[PDB]
Formats: C-alpha cells, sequence, structure tokens
C-alpha cells in the first residue's frame, strides 16, 4: 500500500467539491459515464491498428451497480483502463491545468455543473462520496486499486482480488443523505436526462 499527497491544485479541487453549497448533485453520474465512454472509445481506436487488445475483453459496456448493504455506486466499464503511471502522476497533471481553469470559471460566474468541460468531471464523485475506490486493469500493466477520502492524500495497491480483464470499476462510498443514488427510479431518472447519447449499452443492475 503506497501513500500519495494530491498536487496542491487537487487538494484544492477536492475541497472545493466537498465545502460549496451546490444541491445538484446528480451531475456526478454524467461526468462517470461520459469517462467510462472515452474509456470505451480508446480501446476500440487501438483495436482497428492492434486487434490483439480486445483479447482481454470484446464486449464494450457500462455498468451500473447499486448496492444498499454497502451503501455504494459502481460504475464499471471495459474500456483501456489506467496503468500505474496514470493513476499517479499523469491524470493529476493534465488536472492541474483543468482546475485552474475551473476555479478561475466558477469566480466569473460559472457553475460546478460545468467541471467536465475542464477535464476534471471525476472530481464530482466527491459531492455525494465519503470515499472512492477505483479498481482498473490496463493491458500493458497489472490490476490496481487507487483510493481516496480526500483530505489530501490517496493510496494506490496491486489489486489482489477478482480479476476484471480490462477497464476500470469506480466504487463510490455514499454518504449517508446520498443514499437516493441506490434508488433505481432515480438512476433512471439521471441517466435518461444526462446520458441520452452515450454510443455503448449501460446497463443498471437490479437489487
Ligand atoms: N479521468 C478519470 C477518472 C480516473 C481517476 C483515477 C484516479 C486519479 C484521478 C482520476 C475516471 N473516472 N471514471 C473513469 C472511467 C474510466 O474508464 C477511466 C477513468 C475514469
Amino acid at each position: 500500500v503506497e501513500t500519495f499527497a494530491f498536487q496542491a491544485e487537487i487538494a484544492q479541487l477536492m475541497s472545493l467539491i466537498i465545502n460549496t453549497f451546490y444541491s445538484n448533485k446528480e451531475i456526478f453520474l454524467r461526468e462517470l459515464i461520459s469517462n467510462s465512454s472515452d474509456a470505451l472509445d480508446k480501446i476500440r481506436y487501438e483495436s482497428l491498428t492492434d486487434p490483439s487488445k480486445l483479447d482481454s475483453g470484446k464486449e464494450l459496456h457500462i455498468n451500473l451497480i447499486p448496492n444498499k448493504q454497502d451503501r455504494t455506486l459502481t460504475i464499471v466499464d471495459t474500456g483501456i483502463g489506467m496503468t500505474k503511471a496514470d493513476l499517479i502522476n499523469n491524470l493529476g497533471t493534465i488536472a492541474k491545468s483543468g482546475t485552474k481553469a475551473f476555479m478561475e470559471a466558477l469566480q466569473a460566474g460559472a457553475d460546478i455543473s460545468m467541471i467536465g468541460q475542464f477535464g476534471v468531471g471525476f472530481y464530482s464523485a466527491y459531492l455525494v462520496a465519503e470515499k472512492v475506490t477505483v479498481i482498473t486493469k490496463h493491458n500493458d500493466d497489472e490490476q490496481y486499486a487507487w483510493e481516496s477520502s480526500a483530505g489530501g492524500s490517496f493510496t494506490v495497491r496491486t489489486d489482489t482480488g477478482e480479476p476484471m480483464g480490462r477497464g476500470t470499476k469506480v466504487i463510490l462510498h455514499l454518504k449517508e443523505d446520498q443514499t437516493e443514488y441506490l434508488e433505481e427510479r432515480r438512476i433512471k431518472e439521471i441517466v435518461k436526462k444526462h446520458s441520452q447519447f452515450i454510443g455503448y449499452p449501460i446497463t443498471l443492475f437490479v437489487e
């Protein structure tokens, strides 16, 4: 288990998301589904030049898994996945410029729902989640588990759990007052409203 400090700009962004009064929390789902969609586009692209990249799984889909017992909402995709380098430094560094631009926009009159237009859409998970776990598997790397309850740090470890093949699993450990996001009709309503034109099948699992 390795512990890392978030880059200063990211930590500020996470504090902003956790502390600002913002009722329109549902936008987190569209951001996560959109990222899943982009990771699926990437793998499909790489498969045109190298068809052997689909050996780790041919199906390109998005699964929404609520679990009321565990109070978790899981977003699973069979996309490109991420390497340990993507989890640690790479994604944090591209986010640096996006965060600055986003924080400047909020000061200029923009709202939190515009987060994805700055490429930092992921962190909107912190509107609803007290902890986020990211399980990922890229073709050129091992299965890793990223985790953060915010507070300026995240952890990375080799995941010894159930193998995935290829893709990313985002586990949202929901805050006590955000259980509506485990309800079928609420999820259906959000997906219909915000993710009506995603080019992959989205399956909402039942409990
Ligand atoms: N971008 C992005 C995040 C990854 C997150 C990893 C840990 C550091 C912060 C970014 C993300 N959210 N949802 C996804 C779905 C994917 O198929 C791949 C990446 C993501």
